[PDB]
């Protein structure tokens, strides 16, 4: 909360790098004792009360949690313009970073990314934390082997159950995982692309799935299939598949 008080002198502003929900996303510097490159985000409407509790949700949220894979939280600016500071990934959206680099990324480096992923959701599902919004536009790209966890109406991403109920459990999670897993071996492209929100719950419920990916291990799509698995239950959870993505990228590593 508090203990996360930044002084704005402490702040330096540098380019505009990208867009979010509030405003201008900003790379800067934060100096304090050694001067480190960091994230702005910035929200122009704060100066209403409603709007500041809703953009300073995310830094509350981001306090709680601890983990390589997972956007650090470096502190707030209450006092208006209001800021939030973060942790830089000077790479930028995966989603962007999958396409421009489709002929320059193998198939270990995007297996790398998926247990990655993995490992941040086995310790958010650890803090029996429900993230609702698993998908490719939401992880960020620190280095060219490290990507991040950083969001803190979706339907070609979400389980039936939510869809159907808007019910968000863990198991609803590791669907939107297995979507998120089948958009980077597609190199950023996006789910269902082509049909209408309103006819995707249709589709699941007769069984239809994302296809298997080109050039994707039939082991990594049965892993995939598992998490589209109808019945929430039957679903594996993160700590299993964390378990067989590990094995699956050194099953590629080797040969
Ligand atoms: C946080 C955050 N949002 N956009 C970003 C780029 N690097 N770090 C971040």
């Amino acid at each position: 909360t508090r203990d996360y008080e930044i002084q704005r002198e402490r702040i330096e502003l540098g380019r505009c790098i990208g867009e979010g929900q509030f405003g201008d996303v900003h790379q800067g510097i934060y100096m304090s004792p050694p001067a480190l490159a960091v994230a702005i985000k910035t929200c122009k409407n704060c100066t209403s009360d409603s709007v500041r509790e809703k953009f300073l949700q995310e830094a509350l949220t981001m306090r709680q949690f601890d983990h390589p894979h997972i956007v650090k939280l470096i502190g707030v600016i209450t006092e208006n313009p209001v800021w939030i500071i973060m942790e830089l990934c000077t790479l930028g959206e995966l989603r962007s970073f999958l396409q421009v680099r489709k002929y320059s990324l193998d198939l270990a480096s995007l297996i790398l990314y998926a247990y990655q992923l993995s490992t941040a959701l086995a310790y958010l599902e650890s803090k029996r934390f429900v993230h609702r919004d698993i998908a490719a536009r939401n992880v960020l790209v620190s280095s060219n082997d490290c990507v991040k966890l950083g969001d803190f109406l979706p339907i070609k991403w979400m389980a039936p159950e939510s869809i159907n109920f808007r019910r968000f459990t863990s198991a609803s999670d590791v669907w939107m995982f297995g979507v998120c897993m089948w958009e980077i071996l597609m190199h950023g492209v996006k789910p269902f692309q082509g049909v209408k929100n309103n006819d995707v719950i249709g589709r699941i419920e007769n069984g239809e799935r994302l296809p298997m990916p080109p050039n994707c291990p039939p082991t990594l799509y049965s892993l995939m299939t598992k998490c589209w698995a109808y019945d929430p239950s039957r679903r594996p959870r993160f700590t299993e598949l964390k378990a067989q993505l590990s094995t699956i990228l050194e099953e590629e590593k080797a040969q």
